[PDB]
């Protein structure tokens, strides 16, 4: 779920504010996103943003209830190393692993504050 997203994110970046720093950034980060990733940033989005889309055709996963923005998931953090649990089913261990990668993807690219809010023509 996102709350356990953000979680995620501050596991890898604390100093971040995730639902700010990484929400209407580039043509991917945020609801939605076509076109081409204007940074890597964007791009570990645009990874994230086709996990979630891989997570609601999973035969594992029922239609909306299930969905992954709402779910909720066990993971731990661990000196700033996060650990998707054996514990969940298998549709929440994929949705795990789509925010373990992308917060994992988040903490390894440069921020460019120039690219907040950017007009859908840039895509
Ligand atoms: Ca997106
Ligand atoms: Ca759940
Ligand atoms: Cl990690």
């Amino acid at each position: 779920a996102l709350w356990q997203f953000n979680g995620m994110i501050k596991c890898k970046i604390p100093s971040s504010e995730p639902l700010l720093d990484f929400n209407n950034y580039g043509c991917y980060c945020g609801l939605g996103g076509s076109g081409t990733p204007v940074d890597d940033l964007d791009r570990c989005c645009q990874t994230h943003d086709n996990c979630y889309m891989q997570a609601m055709k999973l035969d594992s996963c029922k239609v909306l209830v299930d969905n992954p923005y709402t779910n909720n998931y066990s993971y731990s953090c661990s000196n700033n190393e996060i650990t998707c649990s054996s514990e969940n089913n298998a549709c929440e261990a994929f949705i795990c692993n789509c925010d373990r990668n992308a917060a994992i993807c988040f903490s390894k690219v440069p921020y460019n504050k120039e690219h907040k809010n950017l007009d859908k023509m840039n895509c």
